[PDB]
């Protein structure tokens, strides 16, 4: 049975940090949630403040990658309400990956009302200037001492807040050239890349430097003998375009095992599918109707989807040492600057929506 | 700008504990212990076994940035301990290392450092037949951020295990098989030929389904051939008369998907040196296996590791088609060749360039 939010322990801090006067992901607020499983089940949940872990150095959490974690942001209104977006969505999702590692299984509504109280808490933290918002960083990592690859029978559930500047200066989106290189490979049909595994990020970082190296900002992750369009960066892809039966739409690519289920992007599709002015449609892309579609002039912008800017535009595609000119911004970019001013009325409460969890 | 065993710091404990057994789960005395940051390596330590104190966004336990290794010391009649090739495991480590933006050190620094460590606590290596010392080295990245990105903060740190006989009784004991291609341990593109943590997470799940369908471990397929890669954490082995008609030793090339093991190599450099039958680096497929397996040409299947040295295989279970694998019909004649000539060396009844002296 799971840690309740009835039986949640607090501890105030006697630290209390000064608020930010902001690189993403190195400043953190006063508290942080904490929970431990053990033979005997979950313990009670706590708010303590921030503080290290202490762990046994066989921890099986830093031997064989017992770990996951979310990612959601919250955001302050002009009535200093502090609302989150789409929360039941990120719960759901760490849950799939709980089980995928044979992590305990806990209760979503649960864990969200601990979230919800610890934000309470930390409310001061959450900023309200344009653009701004509190990162929250829920972590389940495995915990037992032992060197055998096996199912813990300890866990820590954790969950950490930082807040977070604004993605863009001034708000105004700036679009990202892209690398789309098939040596580099994501995540494989039947493997793990549709869940949010710390594994499945730290071989990016070398590939991150190559494109760099190579004069991009991001990594276009291919797959297949087909070079399918699957991600970007740590983002979900979108591409609006005529396609090739003449009909205007919007394509993403379908959940087959190598795509992350984003929030945001089940949220544009859900956004887009209400307008119902255009098609929507999730089904494989791939290089070789993304190049005839540019030379047909068909493509009006390209994009990635995640919590940390909600859409990005994509400029630039470098691919078998070519340089394809993507025209993201000569079409507006409309459909960018549509999905970011219509998230940003319902994440800051400007329009009501049950997208939207109360704080 | 690597550490250097010269400037080793020794905490001895005020704690010892009582020697003793479970495979990884008993520790011994000390550990080693080195940091690095913008300034580079600190001076490494031999401390106290203890617990490490990580900040909550470390990113060892964010995005994995972690890696590890596993090697064994052995105790001869004499007292004296040795290190199996470890020369490998420190090259296969710096190999991890690279791959995942985590710092470089000096190979040789490191294995005098763990030199030192395993002599502090020479009196846990156990001396009974087909027992070991286990030593696990780690580097995990440590920056307090939850940014995707090259740590500027890293720990390296060593613990030791004392092993007993993986065989309780000292004869090999076979193992059966689950083969269903719906399993995938690492594909071409991946990372599956480094030692990192994030290979083994994902596996508990498919090892919980190889014990629900009667079988002990995981034989990991590949491809729409359905290439034979690995064993549970092992290398796999096929001894058999190929198509051909030539009797050769069979194992997977280092095309991506496989973990170079130090007991794969030492393997292929044995069975080499005899010169008495082919020696091959070639996928294997379950087409073939069937085949040679009615044709009566398949002798020996067996995974390597340190864990075992080498382990028998006589059941595979490819979907719902159960077969025999007459590994121990056929002796298992390689299997025990193999086992006795590692024992020789690994516990210095022959001397041998392949052992390090502790
Ligand atoms: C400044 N960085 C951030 O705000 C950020 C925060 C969390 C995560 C973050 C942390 C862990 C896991 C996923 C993450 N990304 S997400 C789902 O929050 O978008 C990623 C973040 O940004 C990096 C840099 C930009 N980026 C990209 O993927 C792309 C930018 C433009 C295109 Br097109 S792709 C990732
Ligand atoms: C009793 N278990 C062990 O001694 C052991 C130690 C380390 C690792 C260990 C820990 C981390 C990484 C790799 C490991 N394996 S290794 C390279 O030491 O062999 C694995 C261990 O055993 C498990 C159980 C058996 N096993 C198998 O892979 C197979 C048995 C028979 C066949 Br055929 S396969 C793994
Ligand atoms: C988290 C994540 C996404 C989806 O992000 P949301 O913030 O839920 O929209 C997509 N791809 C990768 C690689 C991710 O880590
Ligand atoms: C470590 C390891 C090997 C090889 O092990 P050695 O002990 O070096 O022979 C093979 N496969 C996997 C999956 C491993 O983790
Ligand atoms: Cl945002
Ligand atoms: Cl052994």
């Amino acid at each position: 049975s799971s840690f309740k939010a009835a039986d949640l322990q607090l501890e105030m801090t006697q630290k209390p940090h000064k608020k930010p006067g902001l690189v993403f992901g190195k400043t953190f607020t006063d508290h942080m949630l904490m929970v431990e499983w053990n033979d005997k089940g979950w313990g009670q949940p706590r708010i303590q403040p921030f503080q290290n872990l202490t762990l046994h150095p066989a921890s099986s959490s830093l031997h064989y990658s017992l770990q996951l974690f979310e990612g959601m942001k919250a955001f302050k209104g002009k009535d200093q309400q502090v609302r989150l977006f789409r929360p039941w969505l990120n719960m759901d999702r760490m849950l799939r990956s709980a089980m995928r590692l044979c992590l305990p299984s806990f209760d979503k509504l649960e864990l969200l009302e601990c979230i919800r109280r610890l934000i309470e808490v930390d409310k001061d933290w959450v900023p309200d200037a344009a653009g701004t918002s509190l990162y929250v960083r829920p972590v389940l990592i495995g915990n037992e001492p032992s060197l055998g690859v096996s199912q813990p029978t300890r866990a820590l559930l954790f969950v950490i807040l930082c807040p977070v500047g604004a993605y863009f200066p001034g708000g105004s989106v700036t679009p990202v050239s892209l690398l789309a290189d098939p040596a580099f490979i994501r995540a494989w049909v039947g493997g793990v890349g549709n869940y949010k595994l710390g594994g499945n990020y730290g071989p990016t970082v070398l590939v991150q430097q190559e494109a760099l190296k190579r004069g991009c900002e991001q990594v276009l992750w291919l797959y297949g003998p087909d070079h399918q369009l699957t991600e970007v960066g740590t983002m979900n892809i979108f591409v609006y375009w005529t396609h090739e039966d003449g009909v205007l739409e919007l394509v993403t690519p379908p959940l087959n095992g190598v795509i992350l289920p984003g929030v945001v992007r089940q949220s544009l599709l859900d956004m887009a599918q209400t307008w119902g002015e255009f098609r929507v449609v999730e089904r494989t892309i791939t290089m070789k109707q993304l190049l005839r579609a540019l030379e047909e002039g068909r493509v009006r912008e390209v994009f990635g989807s995640g919590t940390a800017c909600q859409v990005c535009p994509v400029h630039r595609i470098l691919y078998k040492d070519r340089n394809l000119h993507i025209p993201t911004m000569e079409n507006g970019p409309e459909l960018i600057l549509r999905f970011q001013k219509e998230l940003k009325e319902i994440q800051y409460g400007i329009r009501a929506h049950e997208w939207m969890f109360p704080v």
